[PDB]
């Protein structure tokens, strides 16, 4: 029978001794805050500035003794979010972030629900440009581990304690997909406490293990390099007397291998360690460069042939240099793709075992 | 005869018991909100970040019993938008969005119209960077279905219910055109209710079917690839003894096919499935590569010819290798464009039937 | 003798019955608002997102009967812009716009001048990213017509009427120049009234006719294409037996024509109609491709010559094929630039007459 | 002995008749405002959108008679910047600007100092994206004159007059350097008064003469073009019978000259007048194109030689065509670099005299 | 026993004489402020606009006598950051900065702690786009010294004095790494006082010495240039009669050296001094150009050979020109890589000694 306006100005009134600046149960045990997040959107992962953009529904549960009411019989009592000025919302800030803008569209995207015993549910929708450092030791295949850290500002560990939720940890939205990565099902909850000269502060973090998909990099980078190496193999069947043809074919394959290697590393930060694509493009470039060196040795042997022919064992030395120049081409035509196939299976199995070692060590 | 200032401070006065924080007909049936949007601008569709930018006139109709007035005889009573602080606007937020900024130019772009019985018309102009996931299984021709979701924050299904309008669904502005797409005439209205641990929330959505126009991709991508394949066909008429000419022509056609294929995929996200342009550029690249292989086989047969000529059935084996080397060119000159025409009609009709299957299944 | 503070708190005081929420002459004829704009900056015209950025001094003149004063003898009475909270500024918003931010530097850039009879002058400085659709049927030469629409939000046609000024329409700043376009001297004032389900709203618009300057596109695009076609003509004088030279020259001219055509269309939206540069680059590419086909026919005739010479009317058939192979080069050397000159004068006069037809139809 | 709180609420109190909306010495002579700016940062000069970014310390000095105090004996009395709401700051706005955001970091970056007789010192730190039109008649060497205009909004010339400072004009920070330009020591102070239909408004402007440094453009653009022309000269020493070598060398030099000319104009607005780099790249491209034409004439004369040799004064006509084909190469080998050196010294001295004429006319 | 609300409204109440506009110990000695910063994130260093982005925890310690309390026995008394409106926070602003936005996510990221004797701890989290000028005299290896200046606005040196902290200077976060640079362990604290016409202002600055990592630039830039020079060395073994082969190989190596040099300078400001990569690419380009000149001299000597052979000491002059043309190739094949190795060791040791001289002079 009681009207709701006096009831919802009674608990936050200045005739009441609420004092929203003062934390609950002052001069006592620390407040325990339970947090669960809901990943609404995850994406826009950029490697060159090492950050990613999430959309989260940050839900914070804490108990306030002064907020308890015994008049109304309903337990939930969902409230309007405009009177969220004097409730004592806890301070929370993300340790590694940029941006972090609120959503003010059509209303402030906020949820306030005060239970009968004093439990408060506080939900806010925020997009954060979270910055995570990434390791690029293996660029085509890799398991990145993005770190999201939630800690407090201005309340030490003896006054405010952040804890993860027990029923579930992180709720991902159904149907959420990433175009370039695959989000793993398990998520780590390791809370570490940062120490500062001012004091220690409560901090909880969650880790997402991101598997990079290998379907795009196989089409864009691995197959055109094989096309270039196969073309340099095609140069072996051409006639050895046709010098501009073989020289031009080999030179253009080396040039396009260099430009392809320079263009695949363009969308990447300037890291200072050797990656896997470096190894792949280096061995492919070495293969086309060795093909050009093989033709240069063949044409040098033919040069020695032509100088000793035109100005005495001349016939059998002509035979020896033509037979040797034919033997080099005949053994190269078999030896080049076989050693390339050997390198391919060795590289692929060692990266398969180091990828499985990364997924086993985690 | 009554002056308007007391009348428009009477209904929102604190001497009145309006209490704009409290929802209408509290502790009763849920409020029913009818929404229709007006697409003022639609465009700026970007594939690489999978989002689009709309300009909408969001109109929300709901009934308030406390707002009803019986003094004035006029039914419409358009009001000034500055006193839209205490009216109980309903909470609405878009589920998949970025940005969503209001228009504050020369006034707040808002409309408030309170009917005599209590019906409230609330119109706001907002630009939203709506994020939609897109399928790129067929890149040149495709029918994208952009999804716009409108749901509530902080009021469950038992307190707030969102419904679409019956007289029309979505009003598009007259003369509105898209440079890259064609907006279909019908629009789906399927409302789905999202479930969360806190509770269930009302949500309505509208789907726009976007037909990608095929006029640009025919000019930019399909015809230059045919030019490259026709040039590789031109290489068959050149003399077989002119080895640097045919080798250089074929090698430059393969190189430019590779760079054209790499440059057409630049304005696209790094997806991990095979698209239609992948198939097209792959078959065209296979055609120019097979032309280079055909010349390599011709010059290998001529090599065998020259070695058996210069160091016995020599005349008729010279005839056999010249006749075979002529026969390969003569059959290739007919066989290459005919099998290309067969591939063209097969690819085009299978993509026509899969495009019509996509438009029939919807 | 009267001090100014009471006089300027008398007309906007709450002891006065001003009521700035209520429109002037309520329950009567509609308010008539006269608007003239002053183009301070115009520029930053981008084709790929189809919008332009203006800086305008929006001046709005309307009459308020309650604001009239008879105490002071001065007629102008320029006022301070801080008390522009309660004046009843009219609602105005641009129909096709993005951005539209106010200038808050060192003060709010505003002007308020209330005349003695009640005329109010309201000037504000705003930069608007106005979005206009453009037609690219003729890309090098074209007359774009940018549309600026000013309409009201929340006041129908019976309550608020917008009208253009009679003394002048749009004042452009002296010395204002555009690097890529030429602003015409006349400007259209056609007011159209938009109709919505809620009601009809007053709207006035102004059109600027923008002539695209042809000096840059002649240097960047038209002359290098002529350089490529002239180089392909140079290929006719080279010796026909030198096959790698003529083949390589023609192939590189075709390749660079393709890359030049692909690079000139890069700063353009993905439109689906044929433009004028498409026609120009297509005919130039057809010319260099026909030159390569002409050399392929010459070397095929020489192939027939060489096969019938080396394995009977042999001398006179050698004469016939050498004379025909010389005649093809001799007639091509004259016939190629003459038909190119014919195409040039036909293309140029038809685009001159369609440009003058566009400027005559307007 | 008087406490400072009553003294600094006495002069701005509502029990005082200060009335900060009303300008000082109302209904009298115009207020005289003295302005000096301090260039803290100058840079980020972009040619393609024709604007530059400054950081200025805007100091405004004006006299207020009502602010005068005779109680305290100190003359300076530096005040706290939070009570800068009611002081009657003058209206000032920059005529050609974008952005112009204030600095709110750790405090509002403001200075308020009220002298004993009524002199007020008002300093604010602002970064402005000032838009200046630039002339690109000579692109490598040029003296740009950036214009910064400071005028008033809403106060005419009879009420507010802006004047420059007498002790100095513009203070540049010590150690301030520009990477691409050189700031001259003198600065023009020409005040021009803008006229509008509403009235005339006071305006003062300052001009900075910016000398473009020529060290970068000599390395990036002038020397690689000389490398290309020297390579085309190297083509003269190669054997005339080696036709693919000379043809390929000349064709690749023409192609790379075209791409170098197209790439140096990329970071520039689409202007419609001929610049100096246009002239330079055009003459260099003409030189490499004439070298290709010279080889085409040599090989045409050799063609006439070969046709009259193989199907009568045959020996002496063979002599005449070989001697003429040698004479063309021998005279070209001397004549090409000498005429290039003549063009170089003529171009360089005419641009030196037109640069000195620009610096003498100013 | 005293409740906290009256105690925390007593010290900031208007019944108290706090007067937060007035600085502490007015008309006396200057306030001494001790500042220490905590580098939370450091990165996003861009060379082309010469600025870097930090995340700092700015801690300011100063003593206020009026804030001292003797009632409560606790010494720390951490307070809520909402009542940081009237505390007299000191004015601080960074001298060389852009941006500098506060963090408003979930609360204002602020810390307020008032000691018992009057010591105030004020911590704020800010991201600043700090602009630092950089010297690019040596581009691959360099030690940049970023300067962060903190000074006051509106309080002179006699009223406000800024001092660095004695216990530590700048705290870097543990685990913080930079992908492109290495942050040195020592940091300079040199405070310089800026002088202005208005007065002198306190300023303290901190310098970070940044070592550029050399691992990326060795892979991206130094090794492909060696690949190009090694390929030009490979051109010496090819047959001298094969003129299109050697000419084409040398010409494409010169062309790709030019494009590689133009592409490595793309991500750099337009500086006007010679860098180290300029010297490296210039010597490598000189090496490949000299190889092309060596082949041109060889083919000129062979031209003289062919003209004196075909139209008398003819045999021994044929011997002299073939022996000399062989001797040039034989001495070049040894002389080119040896002088390249000499240049490599000289360049590397002189840059090692100038890098160590830069790290010794600091
Ligand atoms: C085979 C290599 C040699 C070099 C051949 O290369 C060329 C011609 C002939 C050579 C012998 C080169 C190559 C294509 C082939 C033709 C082969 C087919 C048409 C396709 O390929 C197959 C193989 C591919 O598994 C390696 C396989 O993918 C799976 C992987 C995943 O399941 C594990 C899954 O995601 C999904 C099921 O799909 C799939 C069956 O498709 C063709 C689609 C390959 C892509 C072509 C690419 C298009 O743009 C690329 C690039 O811009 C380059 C410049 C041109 C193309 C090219 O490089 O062309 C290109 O790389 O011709
Ligand atoms: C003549 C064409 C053939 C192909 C010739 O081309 C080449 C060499 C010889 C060939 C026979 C090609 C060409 C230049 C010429 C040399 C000609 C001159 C030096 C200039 O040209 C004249 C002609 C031009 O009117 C067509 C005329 O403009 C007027 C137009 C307007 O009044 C109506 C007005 O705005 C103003 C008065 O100026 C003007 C008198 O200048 C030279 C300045 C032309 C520009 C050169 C361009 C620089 O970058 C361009 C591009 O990056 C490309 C890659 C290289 C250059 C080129 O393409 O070089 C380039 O295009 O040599
Ligand atoms: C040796 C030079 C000649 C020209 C050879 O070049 C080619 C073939 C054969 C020529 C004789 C060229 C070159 C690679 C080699 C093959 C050599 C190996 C595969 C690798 O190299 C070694 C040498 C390198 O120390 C110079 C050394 O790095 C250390 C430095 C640091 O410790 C001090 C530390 O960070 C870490 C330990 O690693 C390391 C042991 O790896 C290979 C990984 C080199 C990188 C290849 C690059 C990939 O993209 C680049 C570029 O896009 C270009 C276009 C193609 C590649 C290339 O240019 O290919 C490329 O540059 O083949
Ligand atoms: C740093 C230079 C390294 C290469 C110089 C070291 C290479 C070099 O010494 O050349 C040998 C050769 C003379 O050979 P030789 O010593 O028998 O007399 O010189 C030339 O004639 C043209 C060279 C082109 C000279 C081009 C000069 C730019």
């Amino acid at each position: 029978p009681m009207p709701p306006s006096e009831f919802l100005d009674k608990l936050m009134g200045k005739v009441s001794g609420y004092d929203a600046r003062i934390r609950p149960n002052f001069k006592g045990p620390p407040v325990n805050v339970t947090c669960n997040i809901f990943i609404n959107s995850f994406g826009s992962i950029a490697e060159t500035t090492m950050d990613y953009r999430v959309n989260i529904f940050l839900r914070q549960q804490w108990n306030d003794p002064r907020l308890a009411y015994s008049e109304y019989p309903d337990d939930s009592l969902d409230l309007d979010p405009s009177m969220l000025d004097s409730i004592w919302k806890p301070d929370l800030f993300f340790a590694n972030e940029k941006g972090a803008n609120f959503h003010e569209v059509t209303t402030d995207n906020k949820l306030l629900r005060i239970s009968k015993n004093g439990n408060v549910l506080y939900s806010i929708r925020i997009t954060l440009v979270l910055a995570c450092p990434m390791d690029l030791k293996n660029f085509p295949m890799d398991v990145q581990t993005c770190i999201m850290q939630l800690e407090s500002f201005g309340y030490t560990m003896n006054d405010l304690i952040f804890e993860w939720d027990e029923k579930g940890a992180v709720q991902v939205a159904d149907g959420l997909t990433l175009p370039q990565f695959i989000l793993k099902e398990e998520k780590d909850l390791r809370y570490c406490t940062k120490h500062y000269n001012t004091g220690k502060f409560t901090c909880i973090e969650a880790r997402f293990h991101l598997e990079r998909q290998m379907g795009y990099y196989l089409i864009q980078m691995y197959i055109p390099s094989l096309l270039i190496v196969i073309l340099s193999w095609v140069s072996f069947w051409i006639n050895m007397d046709a010098a501009p043809a073989r020289v031009g074919l080999g030179i253009t394959t080396v040039l396009t291998m260099t430009t392809q290697s320079s263009g695949s590393r363009a969308s990447l930060p300037k890291v200072s360690y050797v990656k896997a694509i470096d190894i792949w493009m280096a061995v492919c470039l070495l293969f086309v460069f060795s093909a050009l060196l093989e033709y240069a040795a063949v044409n040098f042997i033919a040069r020695q042939h032509k100088e000793l022919l035109r100005f005495k064992t001349v016939e059998e030395m002509r035979k020896l240099f033509i037979s040797r120049a034919k033997r080099i081409d005949t053994v190269s035509r078999v030896a080049f793709p076989l050693v390339f196939l050997i390198f391919n299976i060795f590289y692929w199995i060692t990266y398969k075992i180091i990828r499985s070692e990364d997924i086993h060590k985690q």
